[PDB]
Order: C-alpha cells, then structure tokens, then sequence
C-alpha cells in the first residue's frame, strides 16, 4: 500500500477537525483527514446532538406525566408510558442523518477521509493501519476523553455519558458523581424520564465554576424535582449493590444505587497515539499552544478539546477554520471576544463574557445590573421558572464586558449576548434598541436600563 | 369637585401611556394619566399577554395530544382533556399580577391615575366624569379598536379578539376572517385546543404583507394541522347557522361554522371623545405625527396605536418613554434602526428591518441568504419545524439591512437582529462571532456565512 502525500492532514474528525477540512477543501488545500472512529466526533455521535436530544424527549415525557395531577393550565391525561427503546431508536435517526451531511460536504469539497487510527511517527509522517501518509502541516484534533476514576472502573452498573445516552432501560435510582453540566444535563433528565437520582458533589455546590447567585435557581429545581444533592462528598466505591461517599473529615453516606455515572470531567487525548515522539510543550494534559493554534513543533497545529483550555465545540469549530485560512496565506490570530457557554439544565444558564468575580479579579469598577423573569410577561406566558439576566459593564465608559442568565429558554439570548460583545457595545446601545413585546429578551433591555439608573418594569 | 392641574397629561394607560407616565414620574414631571377602563391597554388585558399565555396552554394540550397516536419519541399517555375554564383562569391571573405590578410602578413613582373617559375639551384641558384637568402637554394614548364588519356585526356566536381570548366552552368548527397574526396565532391556537379551524382570506395568501418564501411554513403547517385555508374569499354573511362568502368574480362557499372571528384590522380610535374639536392633521383613520410624536397642534402628543403607524406595543412603549424626555428637556427624535416584529404561529415568523421586496423598492442591491433549519442540530433536537434564517446586505460594503427567519422557538433571535441592527452590522461582524453549539443561532451565523461566500453546514 503507498504513501499518501498531502499538504493538511488532520488527526480527528470531529467539530475542528470537520471544519478544518472543509474551510481547507473549501480554500483548496489538498487535506487529508483520519479518523478511527466516526465523524462528527464525540458532540455528534456520544456528546452535543445525542443529549440535548435525550433532554427534549425527557422534557416532553415530564410535561405529559405533570397532567395527571392538576394543573392550573386544566389539561388532563391518564397513563404516560416511556419505554425507552424508541427514544433512542429517535436519537440515534438524529445523530445518523448529522455524520451522513457531514460526509457529503466532506466528500463535496473533496477531501480524502481515512479511517483506522494513526500512530504518528514524526512531525510530518503518520501510519494509519499500514500506509504512511505524509504531509506539510500536521493538524492535531484528537479531542478528549472522560475522566476515570481508580477505585470505580466504568463496566456494567458504572457507566459514562457516552453509556448514559445510551438506555435499553432506565435506572431505578441512579447516582451521579459530578455537579457540571454533564452530570446535570443528564441527572435532570433522567429524574424526568422517571428514574430516581441524587447528585454526588465534591464541592460548596452544583456548578462550582459559577457563582452562587447564578447557579442557585437551578438548584432550587433539582430540589423541587426529587433529585437529592449531597455536596461536600466525594465518592470512594461502589460494594457492589450500594456507593459510599465521605465528607472530608468524617461525613458518611451509603446510597443504595444500582447505576452511578461518573461525571467528574474530561481529559485531553494525548496518549495512545505515539504524540510522545515529539518535542511538544504542554500545559497540564493538554498540548501548548500559541494564539495561532500551533504547537511548539512548527507546522504542527492543535485545535479542540486536545488543546484543553474551554472544553466546547463551537470554539473548535472556530479553531479549525482559523487555522485552515491561516496555511492558506491568511493573517489571523484567535482572540475571540467571549466564548460563550450554554448549559441545557432546568433552568438553562448561559454565561458570555466576565463575571462580577472575574471582572474583579481583573481590578476593573463595575456596573452589575439584574433584570428577573417574575417582571416579565413573556416568561410568565411560559411558566416561567424564574431566573434573571445580569449585564457587568465598565463604570466609566459602560463597555459591556459580560452577560449571563438563567432561567426557562434562555439559551437562544446567547446570540445576542455574543453578538453585542463582539460589536463592543456598551449599556446604551442595549437599552436603546426596541425589543419586542412579548418576548424574554424584554429582560436584557431591562437589566441594561437599570445599570443607567432607569427601568420602566421592575 | 375642584380643577387637577398639571404639566403632563396622559390619555389611555396601556403601554405608550404608562411608561410615558413612569418615566415622566421618573424625571419627575407632574404628570396624570387618565384611563377609562383597567391599566396595561389592550396588550395586558385583551392582546399580548391572554393571547401568547392561550398560546401556551394550547401547545401543552396539543402536545400531550400527539401522544395519543404512536411518536417515534416513544411516549405514551391516554385520554387528554381541556375543560378550558382552567385555562381561562390560569390567564386571568397573570394578567392580573401584571396589572397590579404597573400601578405599584406608577405609586411609586407618584403620577396621579384617574379613571373614567376622558372627553376632550381643548389642547389643554380634559373633562373626566366631572372634573376639569388642564396641563400643559396632552399626550394621547387612546389606542386602538378592531374593525367591525358591516354585515357582521359582533354579538354573541360573531366575537372579535376579546372574547375569543375569553370562552367558557370551545367551538365545533370556528371560521376566521382574516389570516393575519391575530387570525392566524388564534386559529392555531383553536385548533391545538380542539376545535376545528378554516381560515378565510380575501388576498392570494395568508400574511399577505410578507413573501411567500417565508409565509409557505407557516402555511404547510396550517395545511397539516387540519386548518382549512380559503384564500381568494371574502366574507359577506352568516345565516344564522351558516357563513358565506364568495371569491371575487364568482365562487361560493357555504362554510357550517357556528363561531366566527372577525380578524380583519385594527383601527386608531380618534372617536367617541371630543378629539374632534381641535384642529389636528390626518393621516387616514389616524392622527399625523411628526419624528417626536407631536401633533399639528403644538403641546399635544401622539403616541402608539393612535398614530397608525406600525400597531405594536414595544412601539408604543418606546414612543412613551420618548416623549416623557422630551418634555422634560431632552433632545430626540423617533428614528429606530428597525421595529421587530414576532408572530407566534406555528412556526414563528420573525421579520426585522428590510425584507428583499423592500430593499429592491428602494433601489439597493443585495445579498440575500438564507441557512435552513434540517441542516440545524439544535432544529432536530426540537422536532425542527422547519424554515429557515435569511440575511438581506448591501453588496457593497455588507452592511445588514434586515433580517427574516421562520422557525419553531425562533421568536428570540429577534434581540440579536434588532441589535445587530441598531449597532450597523455587516455580514462579517455576525459570521465572525463564534455561536454557541447546538443553537438556533448557529443559523444566523451560517447564514451570514454564505452571503459571504463559505458556509460550513450547507
Ligand atoms: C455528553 C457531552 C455533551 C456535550 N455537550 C456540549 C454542548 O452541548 N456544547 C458544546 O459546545 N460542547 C459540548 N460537549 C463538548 C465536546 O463535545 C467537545 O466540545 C467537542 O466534542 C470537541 O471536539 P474536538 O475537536 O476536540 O473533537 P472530538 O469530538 O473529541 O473528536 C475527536 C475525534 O478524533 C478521533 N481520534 C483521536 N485520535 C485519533 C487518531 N490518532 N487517529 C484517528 N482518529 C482519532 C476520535 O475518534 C474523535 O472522534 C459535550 C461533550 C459531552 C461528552
Ligand atoms: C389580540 C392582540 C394581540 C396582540 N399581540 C401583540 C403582541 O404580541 N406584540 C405587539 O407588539 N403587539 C401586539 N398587539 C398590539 C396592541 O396590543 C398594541 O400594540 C398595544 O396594545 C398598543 O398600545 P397603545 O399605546 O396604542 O394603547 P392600548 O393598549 O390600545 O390602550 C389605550 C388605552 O386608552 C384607553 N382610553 C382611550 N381613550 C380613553 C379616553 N379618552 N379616556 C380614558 N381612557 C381611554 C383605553 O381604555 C385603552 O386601555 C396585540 C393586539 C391584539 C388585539
Ligand atoms: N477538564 C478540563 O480541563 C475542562 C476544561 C474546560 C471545560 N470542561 C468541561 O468539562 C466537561 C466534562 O465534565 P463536567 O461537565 O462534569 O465538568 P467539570 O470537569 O468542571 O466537573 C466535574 C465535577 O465532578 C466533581 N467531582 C470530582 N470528583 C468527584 C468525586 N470523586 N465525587 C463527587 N464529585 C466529584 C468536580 O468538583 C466537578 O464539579 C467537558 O465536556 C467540558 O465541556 C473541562
Ligand atoms: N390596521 C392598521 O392600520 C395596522 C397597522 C399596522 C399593523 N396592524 C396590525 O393589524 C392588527 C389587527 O389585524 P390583523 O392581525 O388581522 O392584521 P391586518 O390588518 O393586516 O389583517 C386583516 C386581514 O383580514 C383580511 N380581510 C379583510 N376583510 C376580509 C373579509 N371580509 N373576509 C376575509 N378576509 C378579510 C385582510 O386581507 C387581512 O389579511 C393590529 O393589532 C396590528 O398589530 C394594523
């Protein structure tokens, strides 16, 4: 079998490594990709699409099973039944006509796609099951892996997200040992699909990462929804039919569970592949690297979740493209203003930009406002589960440095939120625009008006 | 009973008139505002909220509906009941707490609300069941009313807006004259209730003031939901148990509905209060207004409905607020980048700024682009309902001129069009901002991505 030759090659064929090709295709580098697995990556096929797609069937089997009490809306049905097998049968349609499009475009702007895993061999030569491939630019888009923990091997019983999404029945009582968006994403849903949960945390609280103003709403839904939070523990084994958890000095804690899924984070996937052989300064689990997505080794690239730093697809998206124009002659350099993140739990939390914290971390005078959803006809239309947006601006020139919110079908305000930041707006240009009547985002008008010291609904 | 006088006075406390009120309290002008009937105008009471909070109780029915029949979601549930009553009081009590919240602001700002209809006296004073008021500035906010038929007059079986956002027991077949928004997002909603719908439309298509492009989902969902579509008719009587209406040359049509619902316009209301002793400019049914909301009559004011104009209630809202900071010294002018406007049909149809139609009228050349909703992950997690994101820009320097989208959930990306709108975006400002992953948005960042020349998706 012979030599491959190509200028791009790309190790990884999810979100930065699709886009990386595409964009090159596209700018007409010839560009190779491999991939062991199947494309799309871990957001197509075990991440993105397959749990916000459980979280709408969970969602939906929830809102018929609360009309069997009464309801203040009048509407009634006896006997809601989920039986997962379809659910999933559903899911997987999904994730199937997604890696299908994915193919087509790749294939459309001609880029040659190889399967098999590749051991590299140097800063220039790969094998994949037998046949070298060389090339000019090595771009590496390997991603992330979940974190094990030692004494609870994943098997049966201990599954991961990846299995998580995956049901042919729902737990009795399920545990899950991790606060983060994953581990929520997925205990929320799976409380709404019917089955018991509790979530194990080693930390003050659910969503360490965020502020306790913030994260709060949604922990007072998982009380209301039954899911038990047991903070402060941290989890040592499962004797086989039941986890144990101690709190730090001396806090107990036996759970009866018979699936617990472990959500404690994600590593970069550096290993298992000969990345070894060569020179790369790293930071952590993670590969170094520059502004322009380059490794210490020359025409070595690194996008994604291999790269660490925020763990999201769009900002591999982002990368991928970047790096595609930047071979192509292109002068770039990746300083986004914000990389937003959204987390799909009841409520949704959307953070883009500085926090309070962070801007005073940063030793910046601060305007924080708030504008909360029970002043706000539009989420009240929608049962509102209530929440608020925050806007932080700079007290001397109101430059808009952050945004975040939380509450019931907030995820489509970050848009906006993003936009606005990359426009450089300040508070003004906010609160002077029409907003329209009735809509959530009423509240970012709002939270801006009252940051100037004028509100007209709160 | 003695003379109340003052500097501002408010005809009609619905949207234009309570935030010129609170934020001329806020600037802290003497102000009274008079209202004859209850405080929020047609949007509280009788428009925004009971409509979009009926809405709302309808797709929860109709979605516990569909799982009568098999989904390949895998849900389950028998017998489905609305006794609407519910429905009705659940509505009632939001519009409710919003009323009461608006007089709490207007307390607290200290603006004197007097009830009672206002008859007219000069532009300068007011009779009120008794009591004079003058002032010194007359904004009137007297609103709108929806237009009567002639050969249909409302009464009991004929209802108009108000009392179909009102029953106590739900139609068997109820016919709609009009398939604008208030037709169209009622007869849905009638329809997802239970009841049978058509819709009877005097023009070549339902939304006749916006293109095919977008309107053809709105109307495939009509056609799929068991919504009747007579267009080309107009309506002409309802013998007794039965509505006729011809197409224009000579067509029938005798449709056995027993509820009808007028829908077809809304009209200023300049009559039944003296409005007619002074001498103001006309502009059709309403009063001319120039860019600061004045009258030909100096110190008198117009705002929202009354002025035409567009008949919406972040307009008016915005016009209110202007005019309060005028009087009080402020130098303005009502000139927006663009007046959003939402429907909540199913799907949702989103206009803000120029549509391609409008930017060839006035002679500009453009890109125009659109991005789709089946090449959307965020789209198939929601069950799509699919339309898609279009993107109207100067082909010489990509300055957005308007934005357009069809959708399920896609009334929020109107905060981003408006602002991006109010900021002067081009194409690559909004394609160079990374969106978050899976959204709605990603779409309105493809597709400004295509206008350019490399979408990524598509
Ligand atoms: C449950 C879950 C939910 C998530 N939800 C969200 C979300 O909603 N939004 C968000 O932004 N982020 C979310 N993520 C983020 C996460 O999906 C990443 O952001 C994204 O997958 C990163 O893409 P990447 O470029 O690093 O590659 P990955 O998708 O990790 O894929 C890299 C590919 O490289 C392949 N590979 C590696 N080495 C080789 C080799 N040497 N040879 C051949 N093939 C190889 C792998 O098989 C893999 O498919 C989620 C993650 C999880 C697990
Ligand atoms: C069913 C329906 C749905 C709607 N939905 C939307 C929507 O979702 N979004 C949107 O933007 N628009 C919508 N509208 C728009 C519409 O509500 C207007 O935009 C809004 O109500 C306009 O406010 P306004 O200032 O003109 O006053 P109005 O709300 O019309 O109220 C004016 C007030 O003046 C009072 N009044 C008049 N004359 C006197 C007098 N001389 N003395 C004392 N009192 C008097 C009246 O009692 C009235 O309450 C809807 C309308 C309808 C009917
Ligand atoms: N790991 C990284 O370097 C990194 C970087 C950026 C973003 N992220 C995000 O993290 C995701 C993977 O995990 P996540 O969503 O849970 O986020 P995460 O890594 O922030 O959270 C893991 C949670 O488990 C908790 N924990 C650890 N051990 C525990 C134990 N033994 N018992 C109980 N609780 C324990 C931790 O305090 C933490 O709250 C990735 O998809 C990515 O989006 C990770
Ligand atoms: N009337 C105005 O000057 C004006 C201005 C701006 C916006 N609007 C909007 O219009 C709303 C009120 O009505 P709408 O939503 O139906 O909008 P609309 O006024 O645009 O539509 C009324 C519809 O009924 C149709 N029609 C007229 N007579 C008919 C008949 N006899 N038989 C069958 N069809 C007939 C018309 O073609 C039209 O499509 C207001 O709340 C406002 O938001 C009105």
């Amino acid at each position: 079998q012979q030599t491959i030759q190509t200028t791009l090659l790309i190790i990884g064929g999810g979100p930065g490594g699709y886009v990386a090709a595409i964009r090159a295709g596209q700018l007409g580098i010839p560009t190779v990709l491999v991939e062991g697995q199947a494309l799309g990556g871990t957001c197509l096929n075990i991440g993105c699409i397959p749990s916000k797609a459980l979280i709408h069937v969970a969602e939906q089997f929830h809102q018929a099973s609360r009309f069997t009490e009464p309801s203040p809306l009048g509407i009634s049905v006896a006997s809601p039944r989920l039986d997962i097998g379809q659910s999933v049968a559903w899911k997987d349609g999904i994730v199937d006509r997604l890696t299908t499009g994915v193919a087509a475009l790749l294939k459309k702007h001609g880029v040659k796609v190889v399967h098999g895993w590749a051991k590299v061999l140097d800063g220039k030569q790969v094998e994949v099951d037998g046949q070298r491939i060389q090339c000019e630019h090595l771009l590496l888009a390997t991603g992330s892996s979940s974190v094990e923990l030692p004494m609870l091997p994943l098997g049966g019983p201990v599954i991961s997200s990846t299995e998580a999404l995956a049901p042919k029945a729902l737990p009795q009582h399920l545990v899950v040992v991790g606060g983060g968006y994953i581990g929520l994403e997925l205990g929320i849903a799976y409380r709404k699909l019917g089955a018991q949960v509790s979530v194990v945390e080693a930390r003050e609280r659910i969503l360490p990462t965020y502020d306790s103003e913030l994260t709060a709403p949604v922990a007072e839904s998982l009380k209301k929804l039954g899911i038990a939070l047991h903070l402060g523990h941290s989890v040592e084994g499962y004797e086989n039919g039941c986890l144990l958890a101690n709190d730090g000095k001396g806090g107990q804690l036996r759970l009866e569970a018979d699936r617990v899924l472990v959500a404690v984070g994600r590593r970069p996937r550096t290993k298992g592949f000969n990345l070894e052989c060569l020179d790369l300064k790293m930071n952590g689990a993670a590969i170094a690297i520059d502004e322009r997505c380059q490794t210490s080794m020359h025409n070595v690239w690194a996008i994604g979740d291999v790269a660490g730093e925020p763990m999201l697809a769009h900002r591999a998206m982002a990368q991928g493209e970047m790096v595609a124009e930047i071979i192509a002659g292109k002068a770039r350099r990746f300083e986004p203003a914000a990389i937003a993140a959204v987390c799909f739990t009841d409520p949704e939390v959307v953070v883009v930009g500085k926090t309070p914290e962070q801007a005073s971390q940063q030793g910046l005078d601060c305007i924080v406002a708030q504008f909360p959803f029970a002043a706000n006809g539009r989420a009240m239309s929608l049962e509102s589960k209530s929440g608020f947006v925050r806007v932080v601006a700079r007290r001397d020139n109101h430059l808009i440095l952050g945004w975040q919110a939380v509450g019931v079908a907030v995820s489509e305000l970050s848009t906006a939120f993003a936009q606005s930041l990359e426009m450089g707006a300040c508070l003004e240009d906010v609160a002077g625009t029409i907003h329209a009547h009735p809509t959530l985002g009423e509240a970012v008008q709002e939270a801006a008006l009252r940051a100037l010291g004028h509100a007209l609904h709160i």
